[PDB]
C-alpha cells in the first residue's frame, strides 16, 4: 500500500482556512509542524506548538524564506535510496512526510484591479518550488494545495499515512495547479506587464486549461468517445449548462445547442431557433410570446425540425412546452422555464431540458486546425454595415417599415447559417433557408425549393455578395420582393440591373457574415 | 538599465555558451554556474565561480538542492528599487544578479522515449524553474534569458550598459511563458503516466495547452474581424505548420478550407484530390494513373463551384495537374510536396495559396469548443468495424460486381468529410453528385442527383446516416443509381430496404455513422 506514518509537516498557507482544524489534529497525533510567518503564529496563537523555518535552516528580506537546503532537503531526499538517508542523516535533515502549501493568489490580485507592482509582488517563488518538490518526490511525501483535502489529512493520519497511490493522485493534482498558476502569470504579463508596440489584436502566446465536466453519450459517431470540459475562469456557457431532464448528452447535442443558443442571441426580440447538423432549419421572432416566434420558426420547415435542437433568448412558457411535447425534439436549452414547463416537456423521456446563462458578446473564437489553432474576434453583428441606416439602396423602392424588419431579422438570420447562405424570411420567421452550399445560386434555388409558395412577397438575405445575377434572378424569378447583400463584386451592376429588371428593392451593407 | 556585473549560467542545451562566456569574461562580468556549464566555460580558459562556493552546501542528493539557496535566491530576488533590500544585502554577503541564463532539459521533447516511470521524474527539474520565475518576478533588476536565440541580444545588452527596463519586462514575458510550457508538460505527463485513473477514462480529468502566433491572417471569417494563427510546437506537423511558396497572404478560411480539403484527400490510400469550398468538397475522385487525372475527374463533377477551391493532394503535385490548375480560378493548393517545375506553372497566377504540409498522422484527439469550455473527442479515422466492405450486409439485390464494390468504398469513404446531412453519388471512383450540409436527409438526396444530372444513372450512392424513412433513398433510385450504402440502424429500417427492394437496387448496411460538422 506504500503508507508512510506522518511524523514532520511542513505548512506555509496564503489562505489560512481550515488550519487551526489540521493544526490541532495534526499536534494531537505528534505531528511536528514546521511553518513560515503568519502560518506559524495562527497556529502558536492557539497554543499548538510549532518550529520555525528559521530553526531549521539558520538563516532569517523575506522573498527567501523556505529556499534553503535545510527545507528542500528534506522534501527532496528519494528515502527509497540508502545514500539519500544517509546524506539527510549525515547533515542532521530530517524528511517531512506532508507539505501543506497554497500559493500567492495572483489571479484574485489580478481579478481585483490592483496595480503592476501589486500583482507582481503576489508572484510566490518558495511556494511553487516546495509544491513541486514535494510532488517529485510523492514515494516519500505527500503534498495538498488545497483547505478542501485538510480533512482527507486528518482520515489519511488517522490510517497510519497516505498511501503511495494517494500520494501519486496529490501529486499530480499539485502539477495542475502549479500550471494553472504559471498560466495565469505568464498570461497576465503578456497583457499588462510586457505588451506588444503596436498593440495587436492576439498575443505571441496562448495558454489555456479546463476541466473534464462529463463523458458524453459519444462523440460525432457512435465508434468515437468524447468528453466535455469546463473552463472555470470564463463567464458560463453550454458547458455550465444545468441538465432537468432527458437521456445523456452527446458531442453534437452540445455543438447544436452552442448554435442555436448563439442564433437565438443573434436577435433583440423574443426569438426561438431549431437548429439541425449546426444548421437553423427554422428562425423566428414575436412581438406577442415565445410560443409563437416557437410555431413560426418550427412551420418553417416541420419535416426538419425532427429531431431538431431548441434555443430560446426568453423564458419557455407552458404554452410552448405543450407544442414542443408534440413534436421529435433532441434537445431544448433555454435561460428558464415557466412554472409548469419542465413538467409538460418531462412527458418525453429522453428530451435533454438545459438551462443556460444568458451569453457576453463581443469574445474571441477558438477554431483548432491541424497542428495548431486560429483565433478570432467573434462576428457579433455590430459592423458599420449591420445598421439598416448605413445600407445602401442600390434600386426599387424603399422597403417599408414592415419589410425593412422582415430584412434586418434576415440578414442578422443569415449569420448562423453556413456558407454559401440565403435566408428567404416573411412576418419575422425564416420561408426558407439555403445551407452549407459550395456555391451560391444552389443556396438560392434551395431556399426556394423549401420556400415552396411563401416566397412569394417575402425578402432575402445573402451572406456573401452574389457573385454572378443568376442567384438573385433565382430569388425574383421566385417572386421576392426585397434583397439584402454585402455587394462588393466587380459585377455588383449586372446583379443591381438584373433586380431593376424584376422591380426588387436591393440593399448593399458592404459587411459580410460567412459562418462555417 | 543596468550593467551587468554577475551572471547565473546554468544550461542543458550548450550551443553558443562559450561564445556568450567569451563575450561576458571580456566585459568584466563574474559568472556564476554549476556542473557540465561551469566545465565547458572553464575548458576554455574563462574563469568561472562554482555555485558549491556561493552555497559553502555540500555535494548532496545527487544535486537535487544544489541552487535553491538564499545566497543564489537573495541575489536574484532583492528589490534593488528598495534601499532595505539592498542594504540586507550587505548586512547578509550576497551580492545581486543582473542576469540569469536559464534552459533545462527537454521534458516535452523525450516524454516519447522517457525509459520508466522513475527516469522521468528524475529529470522534473526543480532549482531551474524556481531560478527562472525568481528572476522574472525581480524583472526591475535581474535580465533572465531562456533560449540560445537571445545570446546575441546580451552580447548586444553587453555593448550598450545593459538591458532597459522595457526589455527586461519582455524577458520576464517570456520567461514565465517557457516555464507555463514545461509545467503544462509535466502536468499532462503526471496525469497520463503517473496517476492514470480506474476504470480506463479516454480523456482525463484535467486538459491543459499552449500554442504560439505564427502569423496575423489577412482577416477573420468575415473582413470585419480579425484572426491570428498559433502553432503548437509539441505537436506533429499539419496545416500551422504549412510553408507557404507563393500568393497573398492566407486567410482565417483558407486555412479552416486547406485543412478540410487536406483531411479528405487522406481519407483516400489511393491517389487522391480533393477540391474544397467552405469546409465542404464539391469534388474528390482517386486515380490509378496520376494525380492530373485525380485533379480533372475531382473538377469535372462541379467545375462552376471549383471556381475560388481550395485543392488538396495526397501526392506530389506533377507539372501536367499545375498547368491544369493554372487555367482555373484556385484560392489554395496544398501538397506534401510539387514536382520540379510545377511550382512555377502555379506561379504563373499572382494570387494563388501554394502551401507545402506534413502528411498526417491517424488516431489523434479532436479540439472544438463550445461557449464556457471545450469538447474533446477521438478523430473518425474510418477504422470502425462497419467501414470494412468485408463487415457490410447486403440487406437487397444482387451482390456488387468488383467495379460496384470499390466505388461503394469510394462513396462511403468520401461521405466522412462531406457535412451533415449528406450523401455522396459516384462513380470510376469520382464524385459526380454531392449533396452537403442539408437540415434534413431526403434534401441532401435531392441535391445530389440535381448536380449529379445524367451521370446518377448507373452510379453507386453513400449515406453517412441511416435513411429515417424511405423517401431519401427513393429519390436516389429514382434517377437511377444501381447501389446505395448506409449504416442502417433505424426502427424503420425494413421499409427503407423495401423500398430498394422495389426499384431493384442493391442495399449495403455498414452499421457505422460518419457524420461531421
Ligand atoms: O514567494 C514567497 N513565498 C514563499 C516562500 C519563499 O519565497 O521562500 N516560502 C514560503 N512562501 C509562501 O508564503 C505564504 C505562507 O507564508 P505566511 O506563513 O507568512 O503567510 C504561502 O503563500 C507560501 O507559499
Ligand atoms: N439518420 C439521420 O439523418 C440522423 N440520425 C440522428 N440525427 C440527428 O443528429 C443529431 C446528432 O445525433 P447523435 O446525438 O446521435 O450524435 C440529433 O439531432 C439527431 O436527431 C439525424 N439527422
Ligand atoms: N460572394 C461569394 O459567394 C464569395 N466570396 C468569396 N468566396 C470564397 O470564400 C472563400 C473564403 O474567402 P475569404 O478568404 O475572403 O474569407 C474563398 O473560396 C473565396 O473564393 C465566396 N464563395
Ligand atoms: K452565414
Ligand atoms: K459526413
Amino acid at each position: 500500500d506504500g503508507r508512510r506514518p506522518i511524523r514532520r509537516a511542513l505548512i506555509s498557507v496564503y489562505d489560512k482556512t481550515g488550519l487551526v482544524d489540521l493544526a490541532q489534529g495534526l499536534s494531537a497525533a505528534g505531528v511536528e509542524i514546521i511553518s513560515t510567518g503568519s502560518t506559524a503564529k495562527t497556529i502558536a496563537d492557539t497554543g499548538i506548538p510549532v518550529t520555525p523555518v528559521e530553526q531549521l535552516t539558520g538563516f532569517p528580506d523575506g522573498r527567501v524564506k523556505t529556499l534553503h537546503p535545510r527545507v528542500h532537503a528534506g522534501l527532496l531526499a528519494d528515502l527509497r535510496k540508502s545514500e539519500h538517508a544517509a546524506a539527510l542523516e549525515q547533515l542532521g535533515i530530517e524528511a517531512f512526510e506532508l507539505v501543506v502549501v497554497n500559493l500567492y493568489p495572483f489571479s484574485q490580485t489580478v481579478e481585483s484591479g490592483a496595480s503592476v507592482d501589486d500583482c507582481v509582488e503576489q508572484i510566490d517563488i518558495g511556494g511553487p518550488a516546495m509544491v513541486r518538490a514535494a510532488a517529485k518526490n510523492h514515494p516519500s511525501a505527500a503534498v495538498v494545495t488545497d483547505p478542501l483535502g485538510y480533512h482527507g489529512v486528518l482520515a489519511a493520519l488517522r490510517a497510519g499515512g497516505f498511501t503511495l497511490a494517494e500520494r501519486k493522485r496529490l501529486a499530480s493534482l499539485a502539477f495542475q495547479h502549479i500550471a494553472e498558476y504559471d498560466i495565469a502569470v505568464a498570461s497576465w504579463m503578456q497583457q499588462t506587464l510586457a505588451p506588444e508596440h503596436p498593440v495587436a489584436a492576439f498575443p505571441q502566446w496562448f495558454g489555456r486549461s479546463w476541466r473534464r465536466v462529463a463523458m458524453l453519450r459519444y462523440g460525432e459517431n457512435p465508434h468515437q468517445q468524447a468528453a466535455l470540459y469546463g473552463d472555470p475562469t470564463a463567464w458560463p456557457g453550454l458547458a455550465q449548462a444545468e441538465q432537468l431532464h432527458g437521456k445523456d448528452m452527446s458531442y453534437n447535442n452540445f455543438t447544436d445547442a452552442d448554435a442555436a443558443w448563439r442564433a437565438a442571441f443573434d436577435h433583440e426580440q423574443t426569438c426561438v431557433a431549431i437548429i439541425k447538423h449546426a444548421n437553423p432549419c427554422g428562425i423566428a421572432i414575436s412581438s406577442v410570446s415565445v410560443a409563437d416566434a416557437h410555431r413560426k420558426a418550427h412551420e418553417c420547415d416541420p419535416l426538419s425540425a425532427y429531431g431538431g435542437v431548441i434555443a430560446a433568448n426568453t423564458e419557455v412558457s407552458v404554452e410552448m412546452a405543450e407544442y414542443v411535447s408534440t413534436i421529435f425534439t433532441e434537445v431544448i436549452v433555454a435561460p428558464g422555464y415557466a412554472p409548469g414547463a419542465l413538467d409538460v416537456l418531462a412527458r418525453k423521456k429522453n428530451i435533454r431540458v438545459l438551462v443556460a446563462a444568458e451569453p457576453l458578446a463581443g469574445g474571441s473564437e477558438l477554431r483548432p486546425i491541424s497542428g495548431g489553432l486560429l483565433i478570432q474576434q467573434s462576428d457579433q453583428l455590430d459592423a458599420h454595415g449591420d445598421n439598416p441606416a448605413n445600407w445602401t439602396l442600390a434600386t426599387g423602392s424603399p422597403a417599408d417599415p414592415a419589410t425593412l424588419t422582415d430584412l434586418v431579422f434576415a440578414w442578422r438570420a443569415c449569420r448562423a447559417v453556413k456558407s454559401n447562405a440565403i435566408v428567404i424570411a416573411a412576418d419575422g420567421a425564416t420561408v426558407g433557408v439555403g445551407m452549407g452550399q459550395v456555391n451560391r445560386v444552389d443556396a438560392a434555388r434551395l431556399a426556394v425549393e423549401r420556400g415552396g409558395e411563401r416566397v412569394r412577397g417575402a425578402v432575402a438575405a445573402s451572406d456573401a455578395f452574389f457573385p454572378f445575377p443568376d442567384g438573385l434572378e433565382t430569388l425574383a424569378a421566385a417572386g421576392v420582393t426585397a434583397v439584402v447583400h454585402p455587394g462588393g463584386s466587380v459585377r455588383d451592376e449586372e446583379v443591381t440591373e438584373a433586380a431593376a429588371k424584376a422591380g426588387v428593392t436591393l440593399y448593399l451593407t458592404g459587411a459580410r457574415h460567412f459562418a462555417h
